[PDB]
């Protein structure tokens, strides 16, 4: 007599039978957290190895429920998405889970990166606004339980190895969940010890100059050469087009033009025509950046640098965002990422620019709905 099972685009929900509305919610991770292998191996070698991760587990549960907390699973499921794990059949394992912890249970699943994938909070928010018959639940008075807990090396014998990620942990920090262990929760160990990401999206910002030093001009009323530098993804080009290119700025991209000799013939010919020229590359290295300051020197026209200050993790962050919000956005591997990094040379004055500006990194004039998504970390 259960609801049973909701099939939708990146999202599979079932409610059991006897789950009830309620106004706060004992939520949890399912892997690693109410179930493991039985085998014993750290990745199951089939649907049906698992066994209930400590004994513990149902007391709490049953007592969780006699004191009103809807019980909840959230749980990341990427296998599904990616054809690896059938649908049908990892339903089947959820349900024979929820057979055997012995409590009803709403179950969402995320089969997909984006929204729904912890520590987005789009699960939280379908349970929210879609899967809880419109009672508002007090985040305050709830709790998240998840291994992926970013703990370190070594929080008890036999785990040599710190956590593989910390999607659960900051799953709770993105909705203000009251967070612990399935250690902490059901065994009452003492609180591991964690790390969380170096870059926090909730200190991001607005606020302060376009470009340094505000002093300077981002146009030039004569032929010149603007050479921007920085990570992919992190909105280089968005930046050149609003403020540049906009403004009469020949756009040049060598990855399009093919040959080093077109994209400086093009650049010759701008500048011929009194026109100014951006280089919208990333142009890590200090060899990718001399071809263009040479061609400059030679048409006897300034060369600037544009140095856009994102990180690589402002820069990741920035894509995954841009993937989840913009149909248009060509998503940025992290392959390409990884080997900008690998050849970035800062740029200095000593390669024959002009002068440097720098661009700092900045939140976009997106929509309330968008900006509280910013600020939500996105990446265990
Ligand atoms: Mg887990």
């Amino acid at each position: 007599s259960s609801l049973g099972w909701e099939s939708l685009k990146k999202l599979l929900v079932f409610t059991a039978s006897g789950v009830k509305p309620q106004g706060k919610v004992a939520a949890f991770a399912l892997d690693g957290t109410l179930i493991t292998t039985r085998s014993g191996k750290v990745f199951p070698t089939s649907p049906s190895d698992w066994r209930i991760l400590y004994p513990e587990i149902p007391k709490k549960l049953q007592e969780l429920a006699a004191e009103g907390y809807k019980l909840v699973i959230f749980t990341n499921q990427m296998g599904i998405g990616r054809g690896k794990l059938p649908a049908e059949v990892f339903k089947g394992k959820v349900e024979a889970v929820l057979e055997k912890l012995g409590v009803p249970f709403q179950v969402l699943v995320a089969t997909h990166a984006g929204l729904n994938r912890k520590p987005v909070s789009g699960m939280w928010d379908h349970l929210q606004e879609q899967a809880n018959e419109g009672i508002p639940i007090s985040v305050e008075d709830s709790v998240f339980v998840g291994d992926a807990a970013g703990r370190l090396a070594n929080w008890a014998p036999g785990r040599k190895k710190k956590d593989f990620s910390c999607a659960d942990r900051l799953f709770a920090l993105n909705v203000g969940l009251p967070f612990a262990t399935p250690e902490e929760f059901f065994l009452k160990w003492p609180a591991a010890r964690f790390e969380l990401p170096a870059f926090d999206p909730r200190t991001i910002s607005s606020a302060g100059p376009l470009y340094l030093p505000e002093s300077s001009s981002l146009l030039s009323p004569n032929p010149e050469v603007v050479v921007a530098v920085g990570f992919p993804g992190a909105g280089k080009s968005t930046f050149i087009q609003e403020h540049l290119v906009s403004a009469g700025y020949v756009h040049v991209n060598r990855d399009t033009l093919g040959s080093w000799q077109r994209c400086v013939s093009s650049c010759q010919a701008a500048l011929r025509q009194g026109k100014r020229v951006v280089i919208d590359n990333t142009n890590p290295d200090v060899p990718s950046r001399a071809r263009y300051i040479q061609c400059a020197k030679d048409a006897g026209v300034p060369c600037r640098c544009f140095n856009f200050c994102a990180t690589i993790e402002q820069a990741r962050h920035n894509n995954r965002f841009r993937e989840m919000t913009d149909p248009s956005h060509a998503p940025v591997s992290d392959m390409v990422m990884f080997s900008y990094r690998k050849q970035f040379e800062p740029p200095t004055l000593a390669e024959g620019f002009l002068e440097i500006l720098e661009i700092p990194f900045r939140l976009q004039h997106l929509d309330p709905a968008l900006q509280r998504l910013y600020r939500q970390f996105s990446e265990g």
